[PDB]
């Protein structure tokens, strides 16, 4: 016989689209790659247990091509599957409230996410893909599966993959409004004609090489091309935060001196991030785990500091 239920496809889960689907044929046969709340259903045949429901689909047509662009800000042919494949595990994670931040209960090596995520609920960033806008907001409200799958999709990391906090933040920064952000640097050797540079946007809020912000304020000897070693020093900073990164190295975090940091313990192959946040005292957040002390020595990779406006006084 002939049987057909009605369902809606969507790329953004806001704009729906009426379809009537033949209950013999798989969704793969009708819409192509299709997903139900993360589940690949391309090869399942429609249950009447599905009438009224929203499947995500690959952006096959132009209507879809434009909704997906406007919501996500990408045209990566693969973005959508990546986002559903990741959502299909993120939906099953636990996002506990830990000291009033949303964290993630450790699974599938999401250590780097929990710390990235905890960093966000802590610094002033505004996302440009409405997708992130929307998903972040639920995440703050402690509903974070979507935000997580979204980060996975924007980073081309699949659930399980080993990820790096720095690179992760590079990706989210790319999709965040930091135009007004402005860094001016100068690098002086003792006998050179000391060259200066100006950095704008993301390039202005990330530095790789030292954890210490005040250190960078005072000068950092760098592998320069002079006759001696040259000091790199920060001339001017315009931004709502800065991020200092560097390879994992034993470092001490002092209450009241930073906003937060990332500890990486292990090696390239095997290791674990943790997040330290400066509040009434030092709190160390490790997924669902919480500990406290007053001072913290340990192998740090990333330290973030609140900022707005800084002129150096060094001549
Ligand atoms: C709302 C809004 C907005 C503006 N916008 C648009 N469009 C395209 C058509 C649809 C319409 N929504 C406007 N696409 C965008 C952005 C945007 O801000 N960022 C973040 C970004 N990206 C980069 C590369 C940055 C670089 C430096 C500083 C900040 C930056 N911020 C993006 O990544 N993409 C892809």
């Amino acid at each position: 016989e002939v049987r057909t239920i009605k369902v809606f496809t969507t790329v953004d889960n806001i704009n729906l689209h009426t379809q009537v689907v033949d209950m013999s044929m798989t969704y793969g046969q009708q819409f192509g790659p299709t997903y139900l709340d993360g589940a690949d259903v391309t090869k399942i045949k429609p249950h009447n247990s599905h009438e009224g429901k929203t499947f995500y689909v690959l952006p096959n047509d132009d209507t879809l091509r434009v909704e997906a662009f406007e919501y996500y800000h990408t045209t990566d042919p693969s973005f959508l599957g990546r986002y559903m494949s990741a959502l299909n595990h993120t939906k099953k994670w636990k996002y506990p409230q830990v000291n009033g931040l949303t964290s993630i209960k450790w699974a599938d090596n999401n250590s780097y996410l929990a710390t990235a995520l905890l960093t966000l609920q802590q610094i002033e960033l505004k996302f440009n893909p409405p997708a992130l806008q929307d998903a972040y907001y639920r995440a703050r409200a402690g509903e974070a599966a979507n935000f997580c799958a979204l980060i996975l999709a924007y980073c081309n990391k699949t659930v399980g993959e080993l990820g790096d906090v720095r690179e992760t933040m590079s990706y989210l920064f790319q999709h965040a409004n930091l135009d007004s952000c402005k860094r001016v640097l100068n690098v002086v050797c003792k006998t050179c004609g000391q060259q200066q540079t100006t950095l704008k946007g993301v390039e202005a809020v990330m530095y790789m090489g030292t954890l210490s912000y005040e250190q960078f304020k005072k000068g950092v000897q760098i592998p320069c091309t002079c006759g001696k070693q040259a000091t790199k020093y920060l001339v001017q900073q315009e931004s709502p935060f800065v991020m200092m990164s560097a390879p994992p190295a034993q470092y001490e975090l002092k209450h009241g001196t930073f906003t937060c940091a990332s500890e990486y313990t292990g090696n390239y192959q095997c290791g674990h991030y943790k997040h330290i946040t400066s509040k009434e005292t030092l709190y160390c957040i490790d997924g669902a785990l919480l500990t406290k002390s007053s001072e913290y020595k340990g192998p740090i990779t990333d330290v973030f500091y609140k900022e707005n406006s800084y002129t150096t006084t060094i001549k």
